[PDB]
């Protein structure tokens, strides 16, 4: 099965999902000198005052924070989009060091982690539908430099120790997204894929500028769990990021 080990590694999906070497793939990376200020880009809306956390679950590649998307509770619009986007999950990408994990790269600068804060267009009725259009999802990518504390993550990194196996699943109520925001909504985006497997040409990224700092401490947690299921072999869920891949043409524009 698809993984981040030599075996298994990003440099053999394609073997199993051949869209690994499509035109619209993710991440990238992010030169400053070439993107395009773009004056005609709206401020990004995110409304998330009414978010339904249910629950947080350990896949086997990264821990999923899960919402009720049944209503228009916590949504995306403005920035590059056109109609409603509904917050489904939330996962983050880390490395096995703070010198790399994120997906996206800055400059080819690595961040310590990567949060992604996905979305589905609402006119396809169900995510399912979704992902098989080139508009269908919206992707929030924030991130994570180590320096102080995130408050608004501890909640998050409490429960690790619940999930710490593949299938293994906690409830998880009462979780406010807001606290994951950087102040400015400063960014950048470029029509990509999915990161994992099936590697969809499906999404809007939509790449926040400002990263959100979180301390030493915060980034160890999530470096204590496990890719593999309990009673099996022990494999520290660490570097569950894919590298940057070609532009291709495509041109990334800023909000700034
Ligand atoms: O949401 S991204 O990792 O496919
Ligand atoms: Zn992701």
């Amino acid at each position: 099965h698809w993984g981040y080990g030599k075996h298994n590694g990003p440099e053999h999906w394609h073997k199993d999902f051949p869209i690994a070497k499509g035109e619209r793939q993710s991440p990238v990376d992010i030169d400053t000198h070439t993107a395009k200020y773009d004056p005609s880009l709206k401020p990004l809306s995110v409304s998330y005052d009414q978010a339904t956390s249910l629950r947080i679950l350990n896949n086997g590649h990264a821990f999923n924070v899960e919402f009720d998307d049944s209503q228009d509770k916590a949504v995306l619009k403005g920035g590059p989009l056109d109609g409603t986007y509904r917050l489904i999950q939330f996962h983050f990408h880390w490395g096995s060091l703070d010198g790399q994990g994120s997906e996206h790269t800055v400059d080819k600068k690595k961040y310590a982690a990567e949060l992604h804060l996905v979305h589905w267009n609402t006119k396809y009725g169900d995510f399912g539908k979704a992902v098989q259009q080139p508009d269908g999802l919206a992707v929030l990518g924030i991130f994570l430099k180590v320096g102080s504390a995130k408050p608004g993550l501890q909640k998050v990194v409490d429960v690790l120790d619940s999930i710490k196996t593949k299938g293994k699943s906690a409830d998880f109520t009462n979780f406010d997204p807001r606290g994951l925001l950087p102040e400015s909504l400063d960014y950048w985006t470029y029509p990509g894929s999915l990161t994992t497997p099936p590697l969809l040409e499906c999404v809007t990224w939509i790449v926040l500028k400002e990263p959100i700092s979180v301390s030493s401490e915060q980034v160890l947690k999530f470096r204590k769990l496990n890719f593999n299921g309990e009673g099996e072999p022990e494999e520290l869920m660490v570097d569950n990021w894919r590298p940057a891949q070609p532009l291709k043409n495509r041109q990334i524009k800023a909000s700034f």
